Protein backbone atom coordinates (compact mmCIF):
# COMPACT_ATOMS: atom_id res chain seq x y z
CA UNK A 1 0.00 0.00 0.00
CA UNK A 2 2.44 2.65 1.24
CA UNK A 3 4.38 4.32 -1.64
CA UNK A 4 8.24 4.66 -1.65
CA UNK A 5 10.64 6.88 -3.78
CA UNK A 6 14.29 5.72 -4.40
CA UNK A 7 16.14 8.69 -5.62
CA UNK A 8 19.59 7.56 -7.51
CA UNK A 9 19.77 4.33 -9.61
CA UNK A 10 23.20 3.37 -9.20
CA UNK A 11 23.91 -0.29 -8.60
CA UNK A 12 22.78 -0.03 -4.87
CA UNK A 13 19.55 2.32 -5.66
CA UNK A 14 18.24 -0.44 -8.42
CA UNK A 15 18.92 -3.07 -5.89
CA UNK A 16 16.62 -1.33 -3.45
CA UNK A 17 14.22 -0.30 -6.04
CA UNK A 18 14.11 -4.35 -6.52
CA UNK A 19 13.53 -5.27 -3.48
CA UNK A 20 10.48 -2.81 -3.04
CA UNK A 21 9.04 -4.13 -6.51
CA UNK A 22 9.30 -7.78 -5.41
CA UNK A 23 7.41 -7.39 -1.53
CA UNK A 24 4.90 -5.01 -3.94
CA UNK A 25 4.89 -1.54 -2.95
CA UNK A 26 3.91 0.98 -5.49
CA UNK A 27 7.89 2.40 -6.28
CA UNK A 28 8.51 5.34 -7.80
CA UNK A 29 12.85 6.04 -8.94
CA UNK A 30 14.36 8.99 -10.23
CA UNK A 31 17.76 8.90 -12.29
CA UNK A 32 19.77 12.13 -13.96
CA UNK A 33 20.96 9.56 -16.22
CA UNK A 34 18.14 7.98 -18.66
CA UNK A 35 17.70 4.47 -18.73
CA UNK A 36 19.33 3.38 -15.74
CA UNK A 37 15.30 2.55 -14.85
CA UNK A 38 14.06 1.36 -17.81
CA UNK A 39 14.62 -2.64 -16.47
CA UNK A 40 12.30 -1.32 -12.79
CA UNK A 41 9.66 0.29 -15.24
CA UNK A 42 9.42 -2.58 -17.12
CA UNK A 43 8.68 -4.36 -13.56
CA UNK A 44 6.01 -1.98 -12.30
CA UNK A 45 7.83 1.23 -11.61
CA UNK A 46 7.45 4.87 -12.48
CA UNK A 47 10.04 7.24 -13.26
CA UNK A 48 9.64 10.77 -12.59
CA UNK A 49 10.34 13.61 -14.35
CA UNK A 50 12.15 15.84 -11.51
CA UNK A 51 13.68 14.97 -8.06
CA UNK A 52 10.22 16.93 -6.55
CA UNK A 53 7.87 15.20 -8.45
CA UNK A 54 9.65 11.62 -7.32
CA UNK A 55 9.84 13.10 -3.73
CA UNK A 56 5.78 13.72 -3.64
CA UNK A 57 4.80 10.35 -5.01
CA UNK A 58 6.30 8.66 -1.51
CA UNK A 59 5.63 8.51 2.02
CA UNK A 60 9.20 6.72 2.89
CA UNK A 61 12.09 8.75 0.34
CA UNK A 62 15.34 6.06 0.30
CA UNK A 63 18.09 8.52 -1.21
CA UNK A 64 21.33 6.15 -2.80
CA UNK A 65 23.26 8.92 -4.43
CA UNK A 66 27.05 8.21 -3.24
CA UNK A 67 28.34 11.68 -3.15
CA UNK A 68 27.60 13.79 -0.70
CA UNK A 69 27.73 17.11 -2.57
CA UNK A 70 25.24 15.43 -5.21
CA UNK A 71 23.14 14.37 -2.56
CA UNK A 72 22.99 17.48 -0.97
CA UNK A 73 22.33 19.40 -3.89
CA UNK A 74 19.38 17.25 -4.71
CA UNK A 75 17.73 17.23 -1.65
CA UNK A 76 18.13 20.51 0.02
CA UNK A 77 15.89 22.61 -2.94
CA UNK A 78 13.24 20.08 -2.21
CA UNK A 79 13.19 20.27 1.22
CA UNK A 80 9.70 21.23 1.10
CA UNK A 81 8.43 18.35 -0.67
CA UNK A 82 10.43 16.40 2.00
CA UNK A 83 8.53 17.85 5.43
CA UNK A 84 5.81 15.35 6.44
CA UNK A 85 7.46 12.23 4.79
CA UNK A 86 10.38 10.09 5.80
CA UNK A 87 13.72 10.68 4.55
CA UNK A 88 16.04 7.50 4.39
CA UNK A 89 19.80 7.76 3.25
CA UNK A 90 21.08 4.50 2.51
CA UNK A 91 24.59 5.61 1.32
CA UNK A 92 27.62 4.73 3.46
CA UNK A 93 29.74 7.78 5.12
CA UNK A 94 31.00 8.85 8.43
CA UNK A 95 29.06 9.20 11.45
CA UNK A 96 29.34 12.79 12.10
CA UNK A 97 27.78 13.71 8.22
CA UNK A 98 24.47 11.69 9.60
CA UNK A 99 24.12 13.49 12.58
CA UNK A 100 24.65 16.81 10.05
CA UNK A 101 21.91 15.47 7.87
CA UNK A 102 20.06 15.11 11.03
CA UNK A 103 20.12 18.35 12.15
CA UNK A 104 19.03 19.63 8.10
CA UNK A 105 15.85 17.25 8.51
CA UNK A 106 14.36 18.51 12.05
CA UNK A 107 14.89 22.41 10.89
CA UNK A 108 12.62 21.58 8.09
CA UNK A 109 9.77 19.17 9.81
CA UNK A 110 11.57 15.55 8.35
CA UNK A 111 11.66 12.10 9.89
CA UNK A 112 14.79 11.17 9.27
CA UNK A 113 16.62 7.82 9.00
CA UNK A 114 19.97 6.99 8.16
CA UNK A 115 20.85 3.49 7.13
CA UNK A 116 23.46 1.11 6.53
CA UNK A 117 23.58 -1.27 4.36
CA UNK A 118 25.63 -4.52 4.97
CA UNK A 119 25.13 -6.98 2.16
CA UNK A 120 26.45 -6.88 -1.44
CA UNK A 121 23.97 -5.45 -3.65
CA UNK A 122 23.03 -8.96 -4.93
CA UNK A 123 21.44 -10.07 -1.78
CA UNK A 124 19.39 -6.51 -0.68
CA UNK A 125 15.88 -8.05 -0.08
CA UNK A 126 16.54 -11.40 1.09
CA UNK A 127 15.62 -12.50 4.33
CA UNK A 128 19.49 -12.85 5.72
CA UNK A 129 19.88 -9.24 4.67
CA UNK A 130 21.27 -6.80 7.02
CA UNK A 131 20.53 -3.16 6.93
CA UNK A 132 21.09 -0.74 9.80
CA UNK A 133 18.98 2.50 11.13
CA UNK A 134 19.33 5.13 13.18
CA UNK A 135 16.95 8.39 14.06
CA UNK A 136 13.66 8.99 14.33
CA UNK A 137 11.95 5.90 15.98
CA UNK A 138 8.32 6.27 15.06
CA UNK A 139 9.40 6.50 11.26
CA UNK A 140 11.07 3.15 11.92
CA UNK A 141 8.22 1.73 13.62
CA UNK A 142 5.24 3.10 10.65
CA UNK A 143 7.07 1.40 8.38
CA UNK A 144 9.26 -1.44 9.69
CA UNK A 145 7.53 -3.33 6.81
CA UNK A 146 8.97 -1.77 4.28
CA UNK A 147 12.47 -1.74 5.98
CA UNK A 148 11.91 -5.76 6.05
CA UNK A 149 11.48 -5.91 2.48
CA UNK A 150 14.68 -4.32 1.88
CA UNK A 151 16.30 -6.50 4.92
CA UNK A 152 14.87 -9.60 6.82
CA UNK A 153 18.27 -8.92 9.59
CA UNK A 154 17.47 -5.15 9.49
CA UNK A 155 17.83 -3.57 12.75
CA UNK A 156 16.92 0.12 14.47
CA UNK A 157 20.30 1.03 16.49
CA UNK A 158 18.96 4.15 18.23
CA UNK A 159 17.96 7.68 18.26
CA UNK A 160 21.47 8.73 17.46
CA UNK A 161 21.44 9.13 13.93
CA UNK A 162 25.24 8.50 14.06
CA UNK A 163 24.88 5.47 15.39
CA UNK A 164 24.20 3.49 11.94
CA UNK A 165 27.41 4.40 10.96
CA UNK A 166 28.96 3.62 14.04
CA UNK A 167 27.94 0.25 13.75
CA UNK A 168 28.66 0.16 10.05
CA UNK A 169 32.30 0.98 10.61
CA UNK A 170 32.88 -1.62 13.00
CA UNK A 171 31.77 -4.24 11.21
CA UNK A 172 33.43 -3.42 7.79
CA UNK A 173 37.24 -3.01 9.97
CA UNK A 174 36.19 -6.23 10.70
CA UNK A 175 35.09 -7.39 7.30
CA UNK A 176 38.01 -5.71 4.94
CA UNK A 177 40.69 -6.49 7.62
CA UNK A 178 39.91 -10.26 7.54
CA UNK A 179 39.58 -10.21 3.66
CA UNK A 180 42.77 -8.67 3.42
CA UNK A 181 44.73 -11.81 5.34
CA UNK A 182 41.83 -14.30 3.58
CA UNK A 183 44.24 -12.86 0.30
CA UNK A 184 47.24 -12.98 1.78
CA UNK A 185 47.07 -16.32 3.23
CA UNK A 186 46.03 -17.97 -0.33
CA UNK A 187 49.03 -15.73 -2.01
CA UNK A 188 51.57 -17.50 0.66
CA UNK A 189 50.62 -20.85 0.03
CA UNK A 190 50.73 -20.48 -3.88
CA UNK A 191 54.03 -19.49 -3.19
CA UNK A 192 54.72 -23.44 -2.68
CA UNK A 193 52.26 -24.91 -5.20
CA UNK A 194 49.44 -25.32 -3.05
CA UNK A 195 45.95 -24.16 -4.83
CA UNK A 196 43.44 -22.10 -2.69
CA UNK A 197 40.54 -24.32 -3.18
CA UNK A 198 42.90 -27.30 -1.13
CA UNK A 199 42.92 -24.85 1.86
CA UNK A 200 39.37 -23.48 1.47
CA UNK A 201 37.94 -26.71 3.08
CA UNK A 202 40.27 -26.08 6.06
CA UNK A 203 39.06 -22.64 7.01
CA UNK A 204 35.98 -23.05 8.06
CA UNK A 205 37.47 -24.73 11.12
CA UNK A 206 38.92 -21.29 11.85
CA UNK A 207 35.75 -19.63 10.96
CA UNK A 208 33.64 -21.10 13.74
CA UNK A 209 37.02 -20.80 15.73
CA UNK A 210 36.34 -17.17 14.80
CA UNK A 211 32.63 -16.81 15.94
CA UNK A 212 33.39 -18.31 19.38
CA UNK A 213 36.44 -15.57 19.48
CA UNK A 214 34.19 -12.93 18.16
CA UNK A 215 32.05 -13.04 21.75
CA UNK A 216 35.14 -13.45 24.03
CA UNK A 217 36.59 -10.52 22.62
CA UNK A 218 33.81 -8.83 22.85
CA UNK A 219 33.19 -9.46 26.70
CA UNK A 220 37.43 -9.02 27.49
CA UNK A 221 36.93 -5.72 25.72
CA UNK A 222 33.70 -3.88 27.88
CA UNK A 223 35.29 -5.54 31.16
CA UNK A 224 39.00 -3.80 30.64
CA UNK A 225 40.65 -7.21 31.80
CA UNK A 226 42.01 -9.89 29.54
CA UNK A 227 42.77 -12.72 31.45
CA UNK A 228 44.96 -14.91 28.52
CA UNK A 229 43.97 -18.00 30.59
CA UNK A 230 44.37 -20.20 27.22
CA UNK A 231 47.42 -18.93 25.29
CA UNK A 232 48.94 -15.24 25.75
CA UNK A 233 50.39 -12.48 23.87
CA UNK A 234 53.73 -12.97 24.18
CA UNK A 235 53.76 -16.32 22.35
CA UNK A 236 50.60 -14.75 19.68
CA UNK A 237 53.31 -12.10 18.88
CA UNK A 238 55.96 -15.15 18.13
CA UNK A 239 53.55 -16.94 15.90
CA UNK A 240 53.08 -13.78 13.78
CA UNK A 241 56.76 -13.43 13.57
CA UNK A 242 56.83 -17.06 11.69
CA UNK A 243 54.01 -15.91 9.12
CA UNK A 244 56.36 -12.93 8.80
CA UNK A 245 59.02 -15.05 8.12
CA UNK A 246 58.29 -17.31 5.26
CA UNK A 247 55.99 -14.12 3.50
CA UNK A 248 58.94 -11.97 3.60
CA UNK A 249 61.20 -14.95 2.04
CA UNK A 250 58.66 -15.69 -0.61
CA UNK A 251 58.45 -12.29 -1.85
CA UNK A 252 55.74 -11.08 -0.63
CA UNK A 253 54.59 -7.56 0.75
CA UNK A 254 54.31 -7.79 4.47
CA UNK A 255 53.31 -4.63 5.15
CA UNK A 256 49.44 -5.41 7.01
CA UNK A 257 51.57 -8.58 9.06
CA UNK A 258 54.05 -5.88 9.95
CA UNK A 259 51.19 -3.91 11.30
CA UNK A 260 49.03 -6.22 12.96
CA UNK A 261 53.04 -7.14 14.79
CA UNK A 262 53.21 -3.99 15.39
CA UNK A 263 50.21 -2.95 17.10
CA UNK A 264 50.52 -6.21 19.24
CA UNK A 265 54.34 -5.82 20.15
CA UNK A 266 53.40 -2.14 21.15
CA UNK A 267 50.58 -3.88 23.64
CA UNK A 268 53.38 -6.28 25.11
CA UNK A 269 55.53 -3.10 25.95
CA UNK A 270 52.69 -1.89 27.92
CA UNK A 271 52.92 -4.95 30.24
CA UNK A 272 50.58 -7.43 28.78
CA UNK A 273 52.93 -9.95 27.48
CA UNK A 274 50.46 -12.25 29.62
CA UNK A 275 47.30 -10.97 28.87
CA UNK A 276 45.24 -12.54 25.51
CA UNK A 277 44.93 -11.00 22.25
CA UNK A 278 42.19 -8.86 23.42
CA UNK A 279 44.69 -6.99 25.08
CA UNK A 280 45.97 -5.65 21.53
CA UNK A 281 43.28 -3.32 22.01
CA UNK A 282 45.99 -0.98 24.57
CA UNK A 283 48.21 -0.91 21.69
CA UNK A 284 45.77 0.24 19.16
CA UNK A 285 44.38 3.03 21.59
CA UNK A 286 47.79 4.43 22.21
CA UNK A 287 50.24 4.04 19.20
CA UNK B 1 46.20 -51.23 20.95
CA UNK B 2 49.92 -49.29 19.69
CA UNK B 3 52.03 -48.07 22.53
CA UNK B 4 52.89 -44.16 21.86
CA UNK B 5 55.69 -41.60 23.64
CA UNK B 6 55.05 -38.24 23.69
CA UNK B 7 58.35 -36.08 24.25
CA UNK B 8 57.95 -32.59 25.62
CA UNK B 9 55.47 -31.87 28.28
CA UNK B 10 54.71 -27.99 27.39
CA UNK B 11 51.15 -27.03 26.92
CA UNK B 12 50.66 -28.46 23.39
CA UNK B 13 52.63 -31.64 24.58
CA UNK B 14 50.44 -32.18 28.05
CA UNK B 15 47.22 -31.73 25.75
CA UNK B 16 48.62 -34.12 22.58
CA UNK B 17 49.24 -37.23 25.70
CA UNK B 18 45.87 -36.09 27.35
CA UNK B 19 44.15 -37.05 24.19
CA UNK B 20 46.09 -40.72 23.32
CA UNK B 21 45.34 -41.55 27.18
CA UNK B 22 41.56 -40.46 26.26
CA UNK B 23 41.60 -42.72 23.58
CA UNK B 24 42.73 -45.43 25.93
CA UNK B 25 46.51 -45.72 24.09
CA UNK B 26 49.77 -46.74 26.05
CA UNK B 27 51.74 -43.30 26.63
CA UNK B 28 55.04 -42.88 27.60
CA UNK B 29 56.18 -39.67 28.24
CA UNK B 30 59.19 -37.93 28.95
CA UNK B 31 60.46 -33.81 30.02
CA UNK B 32 63.29 -31.90 30.68
CA UNK B 33 61.50 -30.05 33.30
CA UNK B 34 60.56 -31.87 36.36
CA UNK B 35 56.64 -32.59 37.33
CA UNK B 36 55.40 -31.57 33.68
CA UNK B 37 53.89 -34.89 33.87
CA UNK B 38 52.52 -35.73 37.24
CA UNK B 39 48.99 -35.41 35.97
CA UNK B 40 49.70 -37.14 33.10
CA UNK B 41 50.85 -40.33 35.17
CA UNK B 42 48.25 -40.18 37.54
CA UNK B 43 46.11 -40.61 34.56
CA UNK B 44 47.82 -43.86 33.38
CA UNK B 45 51.10 -42.74 31.54
CA UNK B 46 54.59 -43.68 32.39
CA UNK B 47 57.35 -41.22 32.62
CA UNK B 48 60.40 -42.48 31.47
CA UNK B 49 64.08 -41.44 32.57
CA UNK B 50 65.74 -40.70 29.54
CA UNK B 51 64.86 -39.71 26.16
CA UNK B 52 65.90 -43.09 24.50
CA UNK B 53 64.04 -44.88 27.06
CA UNK B 54 60.89 -42.77 26.21
CA UNK B 55 61.73 -43.43 22.16
CA UNK B 56 62.25 -46.91 22.98
CA UNK B 57 58.48 -47.47 24.78
CA UNK B 58 57.00 -46.49 21.29
CA UNK B 59 55.94 -47.35 17.94
CA UNK B 60 54.79 -44.00 17.04
CA UNK B 61 56.45 -40.87 18.66
CA UNK B 62 55.50 -37.55 19.18
CA UNK B 63 57.68 -34.77 19.97
CA UNK B 64 56.44 -31.53 21.05
CA UNK B 65 59.20 -29.14 21.97
CA UNK B 66 59.45 -25.39 20.93
CA UNK B 67 62.12 -25.13 18.75
CA UNK B 68 63.56 -26.95 16.59
CA UNK B 69 67.01 -27.00 17.03
CA UNK B 70 65.97 -27.95 20.28
CA UNK B 71 63.79 -30.92 18.72
CA UNK B 72 66.89 -32.09 16.87
CA UNK B 73 69.08 -31.61 20.19
CA UNK B 74 67.02 -33.97 21.79
CA UNK B 75 66.35 -36.51 18.97
CA UNK B 76 69.79 -36.87 17.28
CA UNK B 77 71.53 -38.40 20.73
CA UNK B 78 68.76 -41.25 20.27
CA UNK B 79 69.00 -41.52 16.57
CA UNK B 80 69.80 -44.84 16.43
CA UNK B 81 66.38 -46.02 18.89
CA UNK B 82 64.12 -44.26 16.43
CA UNK B 83 65.25 -46.44 13.32
CA UNK B 84 62.18 -48.67 12.23
CA UNK B 85 59.80 -46.38 14.61
CA UNK B 86 57.39 -43.61 13.39
CA UNK B 87 58.43 -40.28 14.20
CA UNK B 88 56.09 -37.43 14.16
CA UNK B 89 57.26 -33.82 14.64
CA UNK B 90 54.43 -31.58 15.96
CA UNK B 91 56.32 -28.43 16.84
CA UNK B 92 55.85 -25.10 14.66
CA UNK B 93 58.69 -24.26 11.94
CA UNK B 94 58.76 -23.42 8.51
CA UNK B 95 58.56 -25.84 5.61
CA UNK B 96 61.86 -25.58 5.04
CA UNK B 97 62.86 -26.40 8.58
CA UNK B 98 60.72 -29.39 8.21
CA UNK B 99 62.67 -30.75 5.33
CA UNK B 100 65.96 -30.72 6.50
CA UNK B 101 64.85 -32.74 9.37
CA UNK B 102 63.17 -34.99 6.69
CA UNK B 103 66.63 -35.56 5.53
CA UNK B 104 68.49 -36.40 9.20
CA UNK B 105 65.53 -38.89 9.37
CA UNK B 106 65.97 -40.67 6.15
CA UNK B 107 69.69 -41.01 7.13
CA UNK B 108 68.75 -43.24 9.71
CA UNK B 109 65.71 -44.83 8.09
CA UNK B 110 62.83 -42.97 10.05
CA UNK B 111 59.01 -42.83 8.62
CA UNK B 112 59.47 -38.91 9.68
CA UNK B 113 56.17 -37.11 9.32
CA UNK B 114 55.87 -33.25 10.22
CA UNK B 115 52.62 -31.93 12.23
CA UNK B 116 50.98 -28.53 12.88
CA UNK B 117 48.20 -28.40 15.00
CA UNK B 118 45.51 -25.33 14.23
CA UNK B 119 43.31 -25.61 17.68
CA UNK B 120 43.61 -24.60 20.56
CA UNK B 121 45.02 -26.94 23.29
CA UNK B 122 41.51 -27.36 24.86
CA UNK B 123 40.24 -28.62 21.54
CA UNK B 124 43.30 -31.53 21.61
CA UNK B 125 41.12 -34.45 21.01
CA UNK B 126 38.22 -33.27 20.22
CA UNK B 127 36.03 -34.83 17.15
CA UNK B 128 35.94 -31.15 15.52
CA UNK B 129 39.75 -30.89 16.19
CA UNK B 130 42.17 -30.09 13.15
CA UNK B 131 45.89 -30.90 12.64
CA UNK B 132 47.61 -31.14 9.73
CA UNK B 133 50.32 -34.07 9.04
CA UNK B 134 52.99 -33.98 5.98
CA UNK B 135 55.81 -36.95 5.07
CA UNK B 136 55.92 -40.58 4.96
CA UNK B 137 52.26 -41.70 3.64
CA UNK B 138 52.51 -45.40 4.76
CA UNK B 139 52.82 -43.76 8.58
CA UNK B 140 49.83 -42.11 8.55
CA UNK B 141 47.82 -45.01 7.16
CA UNK B 142 49.17 -47.30 9.33
CA UNK B 143 48.68 -45.27 12.26
CA UNK B 144 45.51 -43.35 11.49
CA UNK B 145 43.73 -44.09 14.65
CA UNK B 146 46.14 -42.84 16.79
CA UNK B 147 46.16 -39.30 14.81
CA UNK B 148 42.35 -39.18 14.50
CA UNK B 149 42.73 -39.53 18.62
CA UNK B 150 44.47 -36.08 18.56
CA UNK B 151 42.24 -34.83 16.62
CA UNK B 152 38.88 -35.89 14.52
CA UNK B 153 39.76 -33.75 11.95
CA UNK B 154 42.79 -34.84 11.04
CA UNK B 155 44.34 -34.13 7.42
CA UNK B 156 47.44 -35.41 5.61
CA UNK B 157 48.31 -33.09 2.61
CA UNK B 158 51.27 -35.03 0.82
CA UNK B 159 54.75 -36.49 1.06
CA UNK B 160 56.76 -32.90 1.11
CA UNK B 161 57.49 -32.48 4.77
CA UNK B 162 56.92 -28.58 4.51
CA UNK B 163 53.37 -29.06 3.29
CA UNK B 164 52.16 -29.01 6.96
CA UNK B 165 53.54 -25.88 7.58
CA UNK B 166 52.81 -24.29 4.62
CA UNK B 167 48.81 -25.41 5.27
CA UNK B 168 49.26 -24.12 9.22
CA UNK B 169 51.22 -20.21 7.77
CA UNK B 170 48.39 -20.04 5.42
CA UNK B 171 45.69 -20.05 7.88
CA UNK B 172 46.92 -18.50 10.74
CA UNK B 173 47.78 -15.68 8.16
CA UNK B 174 43.89 -15.47 8.01
CA UNK B 175 43.41 -16.21 11.35
CA UNK B 176 45.31 -13.46 13.11
CA UNK B 177 44.66 -10.49 10.81
CA UNK B 178 40.90 -11.73 11.12
CA UNK B 179 41.84 -11.16 15.39
CA UNK B 180 43.27 -7.83 14.36
CA UNK B 181 40.47 -6.15 12.17
CA UNK B 182 38.24 -7.61 15.43
CA UNK B 183 39.60 -5.41 17.73
CA UNK B 184 39.90 -2.95 15.82
CA UNK B 185 36.79 -2.41 14.68
CA UNK B 186 35.39 -2.92 18.37
CA UNK B 187 37.84 -0.57 19.15
CA UNK B 188 36.25 1.68 16.84
CA UNK B 189 32.93 1.90 18.37
CA UNK B 190 33.99 2.00 22.14
CA UNK B 191 34.99 5.66 20.99
CA UNK B 192 31.37 6.05 20.46
CA UNK B 193 30.23 4.65 23.56
CA UNK B 194 29.14 1.30 21.57
CA UNK B 195 29.64 -2.06 24.23
CA UNK B 196 31.55 -4.15 22.03
CA UNK B 197 29.10 -7.17 22.99
CA UNK B 198 26.18 -4.84 21.25
CA UNK B 199 27.59 -5.25 18.27
CA UNK B 200 28.91 -9.03 18.52
CA UNK B 201 25.70 -10.42 17.77
CA UNK B 202 25.74 -8.77 14.24
CA UNK B 203 28.94 -10.15 13.35
CA UNK B 204 27.66 -13.73 12.93
CA UNK B 205 26.06 -12.14 9.65
CA UNK B 206 29.56 -11.39 8.17
CA UNK B 207 30.98 -14.42 9.30
CA UNK B 208 28.73 -16.08 7.31
CA UNK B 209 29.26 -13.99 4.67
CA UNK B 210 33.05 -14.79 5.07
CA UNK B 211 32.20 -18.23 4.94
CA UNK B 212 30.60 -17.49 1.17
CA UNK B 213 33.96 -15.23 0.08
CA UNK B 214 36.27 -18.08 0.99
CA UNK B 215 35.27 -20.52 -1.65
CA UNK B 216 34.90 -17.42 -4.16
CA UNK B 217 38.75 -16.27 -3.65
CA UNK B 218 39.94 -19.38 -3.96
CA UNK B 219 38.51 -20.11 -7.48
CA UNK B 220 39.21 -16.84 -8.52
CA UNK B 221 42.72 -17.18 -6.97
CA UNK B 222 43.49 -20.75 -8.48
CA UNK B 223 41.42 -19.19 -11.99
CA UNK B 224 43.50 -16.25 -12.30
CA UNK B 225 40.85 -14.28 -13.69
CA UNK B 226 39.18 -11.58 -10.99
CA UNK B 227 35.89 -10.44 -12.25
CA UNK B 228 34.28 -7.93 -10.04
CA UNK B 229 30.54 -8.79 -11.21
CA UNK B 230 29.40 -7.38 -8.05
CA UNK B 231 31.20 -4.10 -6.56
CA UNK B 232 34.89 -3.30 -7.81
CA UNK B 233 38.35 -2.75 -6.37
CA UNK B 234 38.04 0.87 -6.92
CA UNK B 235 35.47 1.69 -5.17
CA UNK B 236 36.41 -0.80 -2.22
CA UNK B 237 39.32 1.12 -1.96
CA UNK B 238 37.40 3.77 -1.30
CA UNK B 239 35.02 2.37 1.21
CA UNK B 240 38.31 1.37 3.20
CA UNK B 241 39.11 4.98 3.10
CA UNK B 242 36.10 5.73 4.92
CA UNK B 243 37.20 3.05 7.71
CA UNK B 244 40.71 4.54 7.68
CA UNK B 245 39.95 8.12 8.12
CA UNK B 246 37.39 7.83 10.49
CA UNK B 247 39.66 5.68 12.76
CA UNK B 248 42.51 8.11 12.74
CA UNK B 249 39.87 11.06 13.30
CA UNK B 250 39.45 9.39 16.94
CA UNK B 251 43.15 8.90 17.61
CA UNK B 252 43.35 5.23 17.13
CA UNK B 253 45.97 3.20 15.71
CA UNK B 254 45.55 3.11 11.53
CA UNK B 255 48.90 1.16 10.67
CA UNK B 256 46.78 -2.53 9.43
CA UNK B 257 43.85 -0.02 7.43
CA UNK B 258 46.64 2.12 6.27
CA UNK B 259 48.63 -1.06 5.02
CA UNK B 260 45.31 -2.70 3.73
CA UNK B 261 44.49 0.26 1.79
CA UNK B 262 48.11 0.27 0.06
CA UNK B 263 48.20 -3.23 -0.81
CA UNK B 264 44.80 -2.72 -2.76
CA UNK B 265 45.48 0.97 -3.57
CA UNK B 266 49.03 -0.62 -5.79
CA UNK B 267 46.06 -3.33 -7.58
CA UNK B 268 44.22 -0.62 -8.82
CA UNK B 269 47.43 0.92 -10.42
CA UNK B 270 48.50 -2.44 -11.78
CA UNK B 271 44.75 -1.70 -13.89
CA UNK B 272 42.76 -3.50 -11.56
CA UNK B 273 40.19 -1.04 -10.94
CA UNK B 274 37.36 -2.52 -11.82
CA UNK B 275 38.37 -6.12 -10.95
CA UNK B 276 36.87 -7.53 -7.18
CA UNK B 277 38.75 -7.97 -4.36
CA UNK B 278 40.79 -10.91 -4.97
CA UNK B 279 42.74 -9.46 -7.52
CA UNK B 280 44.39 -7.91 -4.41
CA UNK B 281 46.58 -10.79 -5.03
CA UNK B 282 48.13 -8.63 -7.39
CA UNK B 283 49.21 -5.98 -4.99
CA UNK B 284 50.86 -8.97 -2.76
CA UNK B 285 52.89 -9.95 -4.94
CA UNK B 286 54.42 -7.46 -6.69
CA UNK B 287 55.53 -4.81 -4.20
Amino acid sequence: ITPVTVIGLGAMGRALAGALLDAGYPTTVWNRTAGRGEDLVARGATLAASPAEAVRAGEVVLVCVVDYAASQAILEPVAADLAGRVLVNVTSDSPERAREAAKWADGHGIRYLDGAVMIPTVMVGSTDALLFYAGDKSAYDEHEQVFTSLGGQSAYVGADHGLAAVYELSMIDFFWTSMSGLVHGYALAAKDGVPATSIAPFLKAHISLLSLLIEVTAKDLDAGEYPGASGNLAAEVEGIEHILHAAELRGLDVSVLRSVRDVARRAVDLGHGADSWSATVEGARNP
